[PDB]
């Protein structure tokens, strides 16, 4: 039932028919006679042997053992080859075409009795799986291991076909697509675990983008509709359009994962807290510690704060009624071990909002879910299996691994977590050099923006949203200028209308007039974000603006300077961090977490981000605590008001709503004149963490210090790298800054 | 540790051990026999023969020496003739594609003990090499020889590769670019003398052929931060992004020559005074005096000036404590030799600014420097040289050119 098995069965019957035709015309002609010598030189020839001879002269091989004698005989082999050639001439090209037309990635997959298997399908290229497969095959992760089987429609390249055979015994590819029905069957859906749809980052249109990858899940949910599937999008406004399929039912699994969003969270988590992006992006990545007899000292202290993950557990019954003040203090005191979250409302049934570092109000009841930050899964398992009357005299903490004995008129948002002002037209914010140098700004953020008229848009509402949280009084708010193209301004000022203390300067960021009307140098971050389009020429020339604008910044001189300027830099190739940082030493096959820009919080890219895919699938609480933390808010009735097409809208608040100001934020503090300054000088990181946790109520995530070790002389290159939670035994200094979770605004 | 090089180890491992199982497999039939005629027909054949016939057979020639007698070993090479046929039909493409895979222009630059070597990187075509490399490589330049190696992620044309066949003694090409840190390595920049980035003088966007250009500047300094840097530019704007960079120090080496603005300043100055961009594209520009017979009076005046340059020297002792003026009018008159500008403040050290014709005021002080247009480069030595004692009766300039009684 195929057209070319047809041709070929048809070309090789007819030239075999041809050939045994052949054989009986030599055999009569050569066994009958000549009539020129009256029939008196035949010369007995079976037919067997006169196929032989006849194979070895069409095989253009020749044999000196079998020739005809006759002169019918010679005139006949000569027509033979004759024809034949001729033939063969213009019959090896349909042989060729049809030899080489069969794919090679065709087939079904089998899975075995006990063998699990998610099903990864969209865009599947080296770079878009690379990092995910990497961090999916982990050695580190438990000993589960449950197969992958990529299902695309094209063949892979060079590097990639290398991806496939090195992971031979985990990684399956196969040909097709989620369009077709009879493709599911191949790969299995009615009984793969998970379905992870992927995206191209850097296409030319995200709208059509989106719109491809809603429409494979409508025929994956169409097809199987109780499996579950975690898409990733790439704009915000899409993520309602799933909402509409009627088999996508969050509550069992079905997620979406916005590459804009998170990225621009982490950016402006960065902007109130500098060092932050790092942090997270170090937290939810699946990293060992290896350390090298090479590495620097302050290397060896951030690559062991890197190899830390986080995880969750079932709080054991020594937990039971008990304030998470005292929870926490137990846990890092005595299990060594850092508790973030907690279920609040695992009792009642209402879905369990997360609960990150509650008040003395919220008490541990029976059967909690916690979530801690952990260098490996088997620590954690000390919080299940703690017993307070059989621990109570244990000091190892490898020994509680084991059981013992178990049996002001402000204008707020409907939903009330976000600033809110009336529309404006966007001439109400434009401004020209001699205002804004009018103007005082001072702490404020400066959004370098490097975009085209007809670019694709970023949503810089994503930058704003988590700026404008209704936590910070309004005195608190971090005033924000966008310098860059004003067409593309135009575009985007329909999302931005809402959001106070918002200022525009027309013009290039690369101009130093209007860099020094911004008050670059007072400012507190100077975010470098490029929205031309991607990947047309070299993949090194690909960020050109952004290196030159960070150098073009670093080299300014104001008047009492220009490279103690804070700015954070965003990579489309992430091998360009070599050209960032001079006094590092680069290196062709250092992986992105461990260059030097990167360990300072200095530059990010969107890569760190491919690693999300995997965890959510792992684990399902970590996608929802990673956006509470870095969105500030954004709850699904949120999504709702803002799925009408109306936009946001809100006013004066009930006291009841207005009772969601009281979230905790993250922050920074120093050790250096704060009421809890005494631990600078000889003081140790446990103490600090007790102290904070039980008098001010405040829960230490990490330090951010300086590089240079020589801090009393502050060797030029002032530059700070971050440890994600010290060891209890960790010396401080008076130049530390610490990462926070404050509390009560 | 190559894709290509695994396959075909793998493929020719496969065809070898085919052709021994084949090997084994007629040996086996002909010394066996045959079961129709009862194993009277064997004939003795060893493997190394059997083998030979195979490979005879296989490779298309076909002798008349071994030949299988048995029915079973004729019927075994029919079957051996056509399989392998039909594998070679499907086997040929893809070992086609691999021998043409190798690049030919990979390899590391080796650098000899006393040669020193400068890199050249850019848009390498013929046109922006080929007056670059007839001035760089001039006869008339001193007896010093520098190497000259290209680096570009691309291939040679046709007259590209003749313009490196015709220096082959002087001219090395390779593969690669100046963003990677290991193709820097390949062309030891850590023992360059220099780097030469061009341009494309007629790309579509000027902004961005510079910007591209800055950024190689950015990765040869960041790999090496005290090599000298020699940019090639279009617009001039552009030319303050360089002073960002911070190992860009101009008072090392490190220059930036804009096109736009020397063309249009020859051409604004040919606008004051007529003639004056030939007379300046002349000046700098190594070439020599041949003249013909062929050449009319005023072809023959014209090329004799052509071919004049300008060089720098250090004035002798006997030009202290004398101005500007008088200066020039002795080396016009004695030494016949034409002074344009001097270095006025090389003893405060204050980057000693050149001076154009300064008036009486200045006056030239002990261990100056001089600029001279003269024919070639011996005769500007003559200043060097000149001791006011000893050659104040010396009249041919030939006598000049060696010193005299020197300390
Ligand atoms: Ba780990
Ligand atoms: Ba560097
Ligand atoms: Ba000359
Ligand atoms: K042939």
């Amino acid at each position: 039932k195929t057209s070319t098995l047809i041709r070929l069965v048809q070309l090789v019957v007819s030239f075999v028919s041809l050939w045994l035709t052949a054989a009986g015309f030599l055999h009569l002609l050569e066994n009958s006679g000549d009539p020129f010598f009256d029939f008196g030189n035949a010369q007995h020839l079976t037919y067997w042997e006169c196929l032989y001879f006849l194979m070895v002269t069409m095989s253009t091989v020749g044999f000196g053992d079998i020739f005809a004698t006759t002169v019918l005989g010679r005139t006949f082999v000569v027509i033979f080859i004759m024809i034949f050639i001729g033939l063969f001439a213009s019959f090896i090209p349909e042989i060729a075409e049809i030899l080489g037309k069969r794919q090679k990635y065709g087939g079904s997959y089998k899975k075995e009795r006990g063998k699990r298997h998610v099903v990864v399908c969209g865009y599947i290229t080296f770079d878009s799986v690379s990092n995910f497969l990497k961090d999916f095959l982990h050695k580190d992760r438990e000993d589960v291991d449950v197969e992958i089987v990529f299902l695309h429609k094209g063949l892979p390249g060079l590097e990639l076909e290398g991806l496939l055979k090195r992971h031979f015994t985990q990684v399956e590819y196969f040909w097709g697509s989620v369009m077709d029905a009879n493709d599911l069957e191949r790969v299995k859906i009615q009984e793969a675990d998970a379905c992870l749809v992927l995206a191209n980052k850097y296409c030319q249109d995200p709208d059509q983008e989106d719109a491809a990858n809603i429409m494979r899940v409508i025929s994956i949910k169409n097809y199987h509709s109780d499996i579950k599937v975690i898409v990733q999008l790439l704009q915000y406004h899409n993520k309602a359009y799933l909402l509409n399929i009627p088999s996508w039912d969050w509550k069992r699994g079905d997620d979406a994962v916005c590459v804009a969003e998170l990225k621009l969270g982490f950016i402006a988590q960065s902007c109130l807290a500098p060092g932050f992006s790092t942090l997270m992006a170090n937290l939810f990545t699946m990293r060992s510690y290896k350390p090298t007899p090479e590495m620097s000292q302050w290397q060896t202290d951030y690559m062991r704060g890197t190899g830390m993950e986080m995880y969750t557990e079932y709080l054991s019954s020594a937990f039971n009624a008990l304030t998470f003040p005292e929870a926490a203090e137990l846990c890092f005191s005595k299990l060594k071990l850092l508790l973030l979250a907690i279920e609040v409302r695992q009792e009642d049934t209402r879905e369990s909002t997360l609960a990150i570092n509650p008040g003395p109000k919220v008490k541990i009841e029976n059967a909690t879910q916690g979530f801690f930050i952990a260098e490996s899964a088997e620590e954690v398992k000390r919080a299940f299996y703690y017993c307070k009357n059989c621990h109570a005299n244990v000091s190892d903490v490898r020994q509680i691994k084991k059981c013992k004995c178990r049996p002001e008129p402000r204008k707020f948002d409907s939903t009330g977590m976000f600033h809110w002002c009336p529309d404006r037209p966007l001439n109400d914010c434009l401004q020209d050099r001699s205002q804004a140098s009018a103007s005082g700004l001072r702490n404020h953020v400066v959004v370098c923006l490097f975009a085209d008229a007809a670019s694709p848009l970023i949503g810089l509402r994503n930058l704003v949203m988590p700026l404008r949280a209704s936590n910070f009084h309004y005195h608190e708010l971090k005033p924000t200028i966008i310098v860059g193209n004003l067409d593309y301004l135009h575009r985007e000022w329909k999302t931005l209308q809402n959001f106070p203390k918002l200022s525009i300067l027309p013009g290039s960021p690369l101009n130093r007039a209007n860099l020094r009307a911004v008050n670059i140098n007072l400012c507190d971050m100077c975010v470098i974000v490029s929205a031309k389009d991607r990947n047309m020429e070299d993949p090194n020339l690909v960020d050109k603006e952004a290196i030159l604008c960070s150098l073009n910044i670093k080299a300014m001189t104001f008047d009492d300077a220009g490279a103690n300027v804070p700015l954070i830099t965003e990579l489309a190739n992430d091998s360009n961090v070599q050209f960032l940082d001079q006094d590092d030493d680069d290196d062709p096959d250092t992986e992105l977490y461990m260059t030097q820009p990167f360990a300072c919080g200095t530059a990010f890219a969107v890569s760190v981000l491919d690693s999300l895919m995997s965890t959510s699938y792992f684990n399902d609480n970590a996608l929802t605590l990673i956006r509470t933390l870095i969105t500030g808010g954004a709850t699904p009735e949120l999504e709702q008001i803002l799925a009408e097409g109306a936009g946001m809208r809100g006013g004066y608040c009930s006291p009841a709503v207005l009772a969601n100001r009281d979230r905790c934020r993250v922050a920074q503090i120093s050790l250096f004149d704060g009421p809890l300054a005494q631990f600078g000088q000889g003081g140790h990181y446990g103490e600090l963490f007790v102290y904070a946790l039980r008098h001010f109520g405040i829960l230490c995530i990490g330090l951010y210090r300086f590089r240079d070790t020589n801090e009393s002389v502050r060797s030029p290159s002032s530059k700070r790298y971050v440890i994600t939670n010290p060891p209890e035994d960790f010396p401080l200094l008076p130049t530390d800054q610490v990462y926070v979770l404050t509390y009560k605004q």
